[PDB]
């Protein structure tokens, strides 16, 4: 996930802060913020605060972005493997004060806050609720970044997961976007990309894949030249992340032959599927169809530009979103074009789209269904 030229010619739309719980957020929240970028006078562009209780594993998660990351220990609740939320809670609510300082201390010129969690711990899941009523009751812009647990995790970690998640959907109006992370998806798209991979490199693997998804569509959203008057900017970015609900990235790049304007079929299914099959987690038509929000943008060379965007293309493109996201309040269809691609690239076009408001995806019925398995095979058993 190289930036680099990106970077050197762009900026971020929004000033990011984590708010990591658990040793899985802490361990996300720790790669976003320590994120290093070539953003004129821009290093490092964001900031975090990491709570969790003392252990090898949070004293092991690294930390370069000096000043900007901050460990916040929850002393005294210490919970080992019990994976208790009721414990992570009171932790939570015991330190709070000094949470509170280093949060409004760290992300006074934060834009906006993301609660970083992995569903299913104890630690976090606990602290969970406790950390969004904190943000909320001190009025920060804030989303949740969640990650949703494998089923080999076991009973006790998904029903944990499976309770928080309900309460979060029942309370959603309440805060910003909820872009959820599916570790089962992202464990098989690494044995699939990976064949010949190694247990010992998902988790480096799934956190930067998580952070540089992040990262991309704040950099996509201010670093090209738009084409014409419709953006996708700073400003609508902002509008679409603060929107309640689960929110879907998606991503395609394709050659400039595989994109056919006198036959769009082809490249049209691609895109349909690149939205379906999504950056962090998996969507159907039938969730998309309520979505809140959504935008997209499409960038790609000088070389290309012109010839690409054309009343047909832009048409296509409209049409494609309409029928994807029927009933929402604005769905901008924006062309950027990358000044400084390379001669190398020149033939890409890249496809960037976010879609808000969207409903619990199937993933988390899938895991109320292992829960079900398990108990009522435990009940037949006996
Ligand atoms: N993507 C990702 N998920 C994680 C990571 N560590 C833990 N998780 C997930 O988060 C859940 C809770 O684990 P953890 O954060 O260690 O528990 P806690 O410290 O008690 O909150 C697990 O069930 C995992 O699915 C990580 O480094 N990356």
């Amino acid at each position: 996930g190289n930036f680099s030229e990106i970077e050197s010619q762009g900026n971020i739309s929004l000033k990011f802060g984590f708010l990591g719980l658990g040793m899985g957020g802490c361990a996300i929240a720790a790669e976003c913020a320590n994120k290093e970028t070539q953003i004129k006078n821009n290093k490092y562009p964001y900031r975090a605060i990491l709570v969790n209780t003392n252990s090898q594993d949070f004293n092991k998660i690294e930390i370069k972005n000096t000043g900007n990351v901050r460990k916040i220990q929850l002393e005294g609740y210490e919970q080992g493997a019990a994976r208790n939320p009721q414990v992570g809670e009171e932790a939570f609510v015991k330190h709070e004060t000094k949470i509170f300082e280093a949060v409004k201390q760290e992300f006074e010129d934060r834009d906006f806050i993301w609660i970083t969690c992995g569903l299913g711990g104890g630690t976090g899941t606990g602290a969970l609720l406790k950390a969004i009523e904190m943000l909320y009751e001190h009025d920060y812009n804030f989303g949740l970044l969640l990650t949703l647990p494998r089923d080999a995790e076991a009973l006790k970690v998904l029903e944990n997961a499976t309770s928080r998640i309900r309460s979060i959907a029942m309370n959603q109006e309440a805060f910003g976007s909820i872009v959820l992370i599916d570790n089962a998806k992202l464990y098989r798209k690494f044995e699939e990309e990976n064949p010949s991979a190694l247990a010992n490199e998902y988790t480096s693997y799934s956190n930067k894949y998580i952070a540089d998804a992040l990262h991309e569509i704040n950099l996509v959203t201010s670093s090209f030249t738009p084409f014409s008057d419709t953006h996708f900017d700073a400003s609508e970015f902002a509008q679409v992340i603060n929107t309640p609900g689960v929110l879907s990235l998606a991503k395609l790049e394709l050659k400039s032959n595989q994109l056919d304007t006198e036959n769009p079929l082809g490249y049209l299914t691609q895109l349909g599927n690149a939205l379906e099959k999504g950056v962090l987690y998996d969507t159907e038509r039938e969730e998309l169809e309520s979505a809140k929000k959504s935008a997209l943008s499409i960038v790609t060379s000088p070389l290309r530009a012109g010839r690409l965007y054309n009343f047909s293309f832009l048409n296509q493109m409209e049409n494609f979103l309409k029928e994807r996201t029927p009933y929402v309040d604005e769905r901008p269809i924006a062309p950027y074009v990358n000044k400084h691609t390379t001669k190398k690239e020149e033939d890409i076009v890249k496809f960037y789209s976010v879609v808000a408001g969207l409903p619990l995806p199937k993933r988390v019925s899938d895991i109320i269904d292992e829960i079900t398995r398990i108990k009522e095979e435990r009940e037949q058993a006996n």
